[PDB]
């Protein structure tokens, strides 16, 4: 049972409360598309641990590089160059757009955000960096400076020199241009503001292609081309960051690919580890050039280290060879229509949104009026729990509440069944 | 051979520089306190990676546990616990001091940092941090605006509400009283300035026990009592980084019980992990519950990950299992009079100092002068290479280089022996 004494006892008495609320089961095994408690109940895995295990808990491949590199290659003095940190590179190269030739291994989002920002930074010059209001690029500093989507407030000043812009948001339209939400308007309004302001040093520009924590928001079509043409004209860089869509999830290998912009740095992290602490910048040859030209460091404890990179490696190989980008559109589809079907039946859903394997839900009182539902999340995540689906819903200012859905790319046409199943009758059980 | 074509033709072409130059071999293997080039050659690990693996790379019980977790529990949503996480967590609470009781499960030290520095921030209600002139603590933000000894130029506006002080450096000491090094009046003398810079917002002090960026750089007998009193006056908090003394190396389970000072947050990070990306903070209950009721965050994809803390806990059961603390004592002696020795033969070393197995050499131009070797550190490094032992030299304004060194916790007598043999001879070779 899960209601171990001891267990329970350490863990009020030893852990820092970090946020949220522990869900009160013990997980003891994960496989595939679930995790299981110590009842040994099967808990669908809905948001891949954290949104990332794109293969799904323990994929067997990894289990095995893993296991062939633990015991004969580990971890390495950063000036070592070992083959899984080179062909990393080198894959990375070859699968992103051209113009991305060179990349960084890093452990985290975080960090790969601060080395980008960083060298966008040394190489301009320049130090002021633009973000989304609704934004999220991790806590560690910078990173943190750029994140917007919460953890603001109480503790002090942020790093001097940002900005944020209003993200596009279709469903919450607010920005009017004769009768219609002209999200482009909206664009160049937010951008003049930004030239007031600005003290004349802006660097960079850092956006997510799909807002994660900011609601599942998809920057609508010829948005991106517009935000590097107006990146451009400042001598700004772009950087785009790809922790969550990156990897096939939206059905692209890089959603970038969709749009057809390529940004000058590419940041790479959660479903590149696909569960372990692997992260990545990849940038121009140009770009590389003269940040080395200008003394560009960026040291890490676990930078270049050889493990991590063989999974990584081990990652790609998978996803390419078993055509999971193309899954993802298949398996992704089949998950919307049910997802609409759903919202045929109650009148509490009200949009669905995202792409590929990376889905939203905005959870409603009513579909016209669009007020946020009350409760009611709360309640819905709570059933579908019991039921055994694990969800993850995400509230803020001026929305309803929004369930981020992103099963694993690997997961079965069974599998996404039996979570629209489930889901169905959460929110039977929750009115 | 390490001379393969496409092996470089490949590193040039798609790695990021990141500061270094990377050294012109392949690492193909490594094992326990050796890495091994692709010619086969042996190579001598004297600073264990990255200053990290403590019990020398690749070992059997790490592998193992590798192994039991990567088939079983790999990554979770961070609202799930599991028992490595718990366990992990309890062990903290009951190797580290009293008062220190409630443990935060990441995977760099700079998260660690990040999360201490925030933690502080929040508790106090004020935000100016104040570190040593000579820090590293992590390139990612609050870590990077607390961090002096490098990466402070050409990226822009630190952190608002940053100062350091000067560390004491009993070496080359500056500040009399007299007739002696006051290293105490010196203490006295940075804080009074501190006070006057203030706002009034002072709300904690970051500090390594040894500075090992910074040097090798030992704070001195009875200076962290007053470091810690300091703090108490001003209402501020006490953050200890121990990323690179903690987990026996010094001698001590972590470096702040051999002064006897317990510190308000203590940070961990490089060697727990003992390779792998795992870091922590460890508090006392009452500033957790208060940072609690204040609303405290801290997400990242990989906090309270199985399978990581699995391995923590591992190291934790070898380190006492085995008595690795002792056996820090005791060839940290060997190595130490084995330096103090090449001391006596070479008129170009200055100083050996350190603690435990964390040591650190400063060249020299001559003993008196304590003029700083131009250019010879490099060499003697360029010949330790060359003869088979993997050296890692820092070089401080003002100082002469300084070589790192700290063997694995499981480094054996021969290897110790090895590792004096190839210095000496190497020196021998670059004057
Ligand atoms: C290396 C180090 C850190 C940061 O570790 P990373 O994993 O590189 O972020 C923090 N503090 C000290 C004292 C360190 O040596
Ligand atoms: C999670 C996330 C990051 C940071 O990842 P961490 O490992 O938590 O530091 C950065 N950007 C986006 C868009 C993310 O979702
Ligand atoms: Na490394
Ligand atoms: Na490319
Ligand atoms: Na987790
Ligand atoms: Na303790």
């Amino acid at each position: 049972l899960n209601d171990d004494a001891t267990f329970w006892r350490n863990a009020r008495h030893h852990l820092v409360r970090y946020g949220g609320t522990f869900e009160p089961m013990i997980i003891e095994r994960a496989k595939g598309s679930f995790v299981y408690d110590a009842d040994g109940r099967a808990i669908l895995d809905f948001t891949s641990g954290q949104m990332s295990a794109v293969l799904g808990h323990c994929h067997p491949e990894i289990v095995s590089v893993i296991g062939e590199y633990a015991g004969k290659l580990d971890h390495l003095f950063s000036e070592m160059l070992s083959r899984p940190v080179v062909d990393l590179a080198t894959r990375l190269a070859n699968i992103t757009p051209p113009g991305l030739d060179r990349a960084l291994l890093l452990s985290t989002g975080a960090e790969s955000n601060e080395a980008a920002i960083r060298m966008a930074k040394l190489v301009t010059g320049k130090y002021e960096i633009v973000g989304f209001a609704q934004s999220w690029h991790g806590m560690t500093g910078a990173a943190a400076s750029a994140t917007y989507s919460a953890g603001r407030k109480g503790v002090g000043p942020a790093a001097v020199g940002s900005f944020a812009i209003p993200a596009p948001f279709t469903y919450r339209p607010r920005f009017e241009r004769n009768g219609a939400y002209d999200y482009l308007a909206e664009l160049d309004y937010a951008f003049d503001l930004i030239d007031r302001q600005s003290s004349g040093n802006l660097a960079a520009f850092i956006a997510e292609p799909i807002l994660s924590s900011g609601g599942i928001i998809e920057l609508p079509d010829g948005y991106m081309a517009a935000l590097k043409r107006k990146c451009e004209a400042r001598g700004m860089l772009l950087i785009l960051d790809e922790a969550q869509t990156g990897v096939g999830r939206t059905g692209t290998m890089f959603a970038c690919q969709r749009d057809g912009v390529t940004p000058d740095i590419l940041t790479l992290s959660k479903t590149l580890g696909a569960g372990l602490p692997l992260a990545a910048i990849v940038t121009s040859a140009a770009i590389e050039e003269r940040a080395h030209e200008l003394g560009y460091l960026f040291y890490t404890t676990h930078v270049s280290d050889p493990l991590p990179a063989a999974v990584g490696l081990r990652v790609l190989d998978v996803v390419q060879r078993d055509g999971l980008v193309a899954r993802a559109n298949v398996m992704g589809d089949r998950l919307r229509r049910g997802l609409l079907d759903l919202m045929e039946r109650f009148d509490c859903i009200g949009d669905v949104r995202g792409r590929g394997l990376l889905l939203g839900v905005e959870i409603v009182k009513d579909r016209r009026t669009k007020e946020p539902a009350d409760g009611l999340g709360a309640k819905i995540t709570r059933e579908c729990m019991n039921l055994g689906l694990s969800m993850n819903i995400v509230q803020l200012p001026g929305m309803g509440g929004v369930f981020r859905i992103a099963p694993p790319l690997t997961v079965s046409e069974d599998e996404i069944d039996l979570g629209l199943s489930l889901l169905g009758q959460a929110i039977e059980r929750a009115l």
